[PDB]
């Protein structure tokens, strides 16, 4: 057990610079420059890490990774500031994740800080990408893969940590959302609390169904009492006035089948800072849904991720009925609110320790 | 589709000798050529090529490292007692790869054209099927999305490949399970009954923890009436007397949480055939299976699949206690009727429209 380090750096500078793409882009579309990459085995553990010119993999075709899914991802952003200081934002939660992932697909542990001070040197080498727009950003998508090079089913000798740049814009524009409960995300005893590959190739048909119906994203439902979980790949918040008449800010708790979210994490932040409405995490399900709504006590919906922050909702698809959510027609005040703190913090329109820079 | 006709041959210019096929050790060991097919979402498939075994040059954002877009398949050849090349069953792993390749999203290709080309792999590396009948040459046909955004969708680009190892077991050398209830390997809405990536990755966590427990195996266990399921990446089968009295082979049903086995099917047909007991595909849960060992009704227990025909189970580590399996105490009888009678028809020494020649 050990860990790779900074210090340790080997840099080889592209000689070939890539044009950068124009600020008004496609999500993951564009790559930057260069990538860092870290190899390691069992026998001698984690190399020197490497910060190169982007490049293709060179990959054993019996990797663990594409046969079966020894792998786990992550994604933050970096922000140009309105002061023209790049941003990283709440980096140290994406690395415990990656962290905690990694022990659960059995894949080596690594130093944190490390990790970070390295993606750090990544994004500095090429934060000329990192957009001049106060709507854009680059997209820091690490990945950890098992490249083990044996058929045999089981914890990898071998493994591949990189990280690639893109520099994105969106991911308000509200979404429909197409719930059908014979497909199901997590479970419990499952995965679906981490950020492995797995659990997201098994959700391609439903999302192709979702946009085979109208609908933008998939409303994932769980339970005999069709819980509402997430809403594609992003946590799902529900602002209504809850049974008790009392104003709520609710969200699915952290029971196994919910991934802890940064964007989830930081809302609940605020919305308890705040302290202007009951903030809980709990369980809601559809008939909690359609019980609100026909008494006019829904307000907002929206999901929240790295990719679109806040993603308000106006429809859900659900038994050959559509359902239309009020969250336009009410503003939407909070999600609207969301954003503005959020993008403040990120571009450096506000201070708070939820940044850093370098 | 692609077309064997249009197969590209570029055959190895050194060729590696051949294992000792008394000491192999699954899946580690390859031959000297692999099968490898290009798609594209604008062009469709690229002809078909027979290469020497390199390593796959892949995006690092293929999304088969980022979200699982991956299946893979697994079936055998066999060099019979007459020197002839036998597949087993091959058209069955076909259909079971198509129907996977649609769940996941991947592109269609034509059953017998890929089946062909496969032929045609092992024909060019037809020494390396061990002149062995306790060996065989494992055969992985393998599925991956190489698309190179980073959304998550049905991939534009992706690659399918074949590789070759020769084998000898997996691991009657029973083994012991290790049964916890908190993981699960598959859900009801799931895709468990699949060869997808997905359901493997996750499993690491609970495989190592059995290996460090003694356990060769993780016995999956579901819902709240504990179902015994399957035996690590092999079906379930328990022969014993029922509630009813009655001499049974049982096995869990295909309720969408179970991977239908070829093995599996064929252990059915052949029990059935046979008629000398009843043969069920029915629920089986911790309890009926202790309360039937308090009753002295369990006689043999075994997992089955492709790398390991049937492998023949001794004890079950369950809540803190160990619970042995008479299997090996019993002959074990009817597995080794069953293993002898597969081979058989593998080795050739029977023949059966199971097997079908080069
Ligand atoms: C990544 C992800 C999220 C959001 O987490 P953020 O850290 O806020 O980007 C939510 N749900 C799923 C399934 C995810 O993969
Ligand atoms: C492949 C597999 C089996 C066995 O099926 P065969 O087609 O008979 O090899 C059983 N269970 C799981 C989970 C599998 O992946
Ligand atoms: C799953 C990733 C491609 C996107 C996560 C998000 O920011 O919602
Ligand atoms: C999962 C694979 C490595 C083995 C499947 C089997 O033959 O049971
Ligand atoms: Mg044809």
């Amino acid at each position: 057990v050990g860990t790779f380090k900074a210090k340790d750096l080997i840099v080889t500078p592209a000689t070939i610079l890539k044009e950068k793409p124009d600020p008004n882009l496609v999500f993951g579309t564009v790559f930057t420059d260069h990538m860092l990459t870290v190899e390691w085995s069992s026998e001698f553990g984690w190399e020197k890490p490497h910060i190169k010119p982007l490049q293709n993999l060179s990959l054993h075709p019996g990797s663990s990774a594409l046969h079966y899914a020894v792998e786990l991802f992550e994604g933050l952003k970096a922000f140009r500031g309105v002061d023209n200081k790049i941003r990283l934002f709440q980096p140290n939660l994406n690395m415990d994740r990656m962290y905690r992932s990694a022990v659960r697909a059995t894949l080596p542990v690594f130093d944190k800080e490390e990790l970070l001070e390295c993606i750090q040197q990544l994004v500095k080498l090429d934060q000329e990408w990192v957009p001049y727009s106060t709507s854009a950003s680059l997209y820091i998508r690490p990945t950890f893969i098992g490249t083990e090079p044996s058929l045999g089913v089981k914890k990898p000798t071998k493994a591949l940590l990189f990280v690639l740049l893109s520099p994105v814009g969106p991911y308000f524009n509200p979404v429909s959302l197409w719930a059908n409960p014979k497909y199901v995300r997590a479970w419990k005893g499952g995965t679906g609390d981490c950020k492995m590959g797995g659990n997201y190739g098994s959700s391609l048909f439903a999302q192709c169904e979702a946009v085979d119906n109208g609908c933008q994203q998939v409303l994932w439902l769980y339970g005999e009492d069709h819980q509402i979980t997430e809403v594609g790949t992003m946590n799902l918040f529900l602002y209504w006035i809850n049974e008790d008449g009392e104003e709520e800010l609710a969200t699915p708790p952290l029971d196994g089948i919910i991934l802890p979210g940064v964007t989830r994490r930081c809302i609940l932040d605020l919305a308890h800072q705040w302290g202007e409405f009951k903030v809980s995490e709990r369980y809601l399900t559809m008939d909690d849904l359609t019980t609100a709504l026909e008494g006019n006590r829904v307000r907002e919906m929206f999901g929240s991720g790295t990719a679109c922050v806040v993603c308000p909702v106006s429809d859900i698809l659900y038994k050959g009925e559509t359902i239309h959510i009020p969250t336009m027609e009410n503003g939407p005040k909070l999600a609207s609110r969301i954003l503005s703190k959020l993008t403040d913090i990120q571009y450096g329109r506000e201070e708070r320790d939820w940044t850093i820079v370098l």
